[PDB]
């Protein structure tokens, strides 16, 4: 597998992740780093830009989960190296380590390691209903649960409460951890919670959400596809709402 | 809040540099800026505690710069804010120049981020997810003594989460690598930001399933099962490690 990546995009001839060999992809004489293995065969990363067919990681989301994770990991690793061409501490140019995935500074002892951004996702239940919302940046017509990034100095539970307050203005109680899941393109670790309505009315921040409302277990809108963590949280919340 | 300290400013003062903070007499400064020679310095409000603002000052003092571990006896909420200041100061120092283009960066005033004057790129503080698990075998708890620090404290197992790994996978891999044990009934309990240097601890409880205790002499001196009511020296209150131990003990007390 050949993952040719640049500026958070990857080369996708015809929408396909390159597979086969370098002679047919103009990788002859270029540098490549083996980043993984899928179906018993190596997966390669090439830091090179292409005149046409460069594409985002979302386009290859329909692929095998192992292969999708590996392709996005390569994109993140190429972006990691791009993000630390210069050392943040002193400004001098850096170079990649030959022993581990990291950047070393030519001038000072400091170094960088790939960032995993911890984040939360939470389904809020109010009696017979669940809070679902559409996003302003991703106006795909799908109603889903709330999510956000964990900040320095807060717990996963504090991140949930803050993000719900910022995005919808609701106070929640009885947080319950369900599961967790690694997302490759932006590298991050999402943790899944369930929550119960405590108090407050829906006030949305338009710069994050297009709309939000309480939807009854017997009246659900367009939901995330089965197999996603968001849909699992919704299905577990709805099962409980139906049961109660 | 980002501004220069005046004459009438007061609160909690986190003066931090190179993973340390100023702890005169081992205490977290509290009071008027005039009493700490902070008037005229740049400070960032990083939170507030019981109605008083908590300020971050990026400054190295000649003396009494130590680890935030020394104020672990403060209230958890305040300790979290003290750790936030230390982590934020290290994050700002690490992003003086933009990694993508080399140009000087400036702090965002709407969020904890560094923005580039020349580029469109930005950076957010790096937080390393970690798992910590208390393993229970009937009326006993697994406690381990670290070779790296011979402090006599016995504690639970912990490790960094690897790339492309779930929290549950990390617990299974870390427990197997450290002790050679397989666990069952894994249950998440809580999380704690641990600024040593920038970890986010996720706390689990688990029960012994199978496997023999096989440890690395280079990393652990010993690992033994201790009965819930007869435990050895433990890590002090304020650590999520102690919370897992106490919650495990409480479960044993309820069942036995
Ligand atoms: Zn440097
Ligand atoms: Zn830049």
């Amino acid at each position: 597998w050949w993952v040719v990546s640049h500026e958070q995009k990857l080369w996708l001839p015809k929408g396909e992740l390159p597979y086969g060999e370098a002679a047919n992809f103009d990788l002859v004489g270029q540098r490549a780093l083996q980043i993984g293995e899928w179906q018993g065969e190596p997966v390669w990363l090439v830091q090179q830009q292409r005149r046409h067919d460069m594409g985002s990681v979302r386009q290859v989301i329909d692929l095998d989960v192992g292969l999708f994770q590996l392709a996005g990991r390569g994109v993140q690793l190429a972006e990691f190296y791009r993000s630390h061409k210069y050392c943040g501490y002193c400004g001098h140019e850096m170079y990649p380590s030959k022993t581990e995935w990291a950047m070393l500074c030519s001038h000072c002892r400091e170094r960088y390691y790939p960032q995993i951004a911890p984040c939360i996702i939470v389904a809020i239940r109010r009696d017979d209903s669940i809070l679902l919302a559409q996003h302003t940046r991703h106006r795909n017509g799908v109603h889903t649960v709330l999510a956000g990034f964990v900040e320095v100095g807060e717990t996963l539970e504090q991140a949930v409460a803050r993000e719900v307050m910022e995005q919808s203005g609701i106070k929640v109680k009885n947080l319950r951890y369900v599961t967790s899941q690694p997302w490759p393109f932006p590298q991050s670790l999402m943790t899944a919670f369930m929550a119960e309505y405590d108090s407050g009315d829906i006030v949305i921040d338009p710069k994050e959400l297009l709309e939000a409302n309480w939807y009854r277990y017997d009246d659900l809108p367009l939901l995330p596809p089965p197999g996603t963590v968001a849909r699992r949280l919704i299905e577990d919340t709805v099962a409980m709402c139906r049961a109660e």
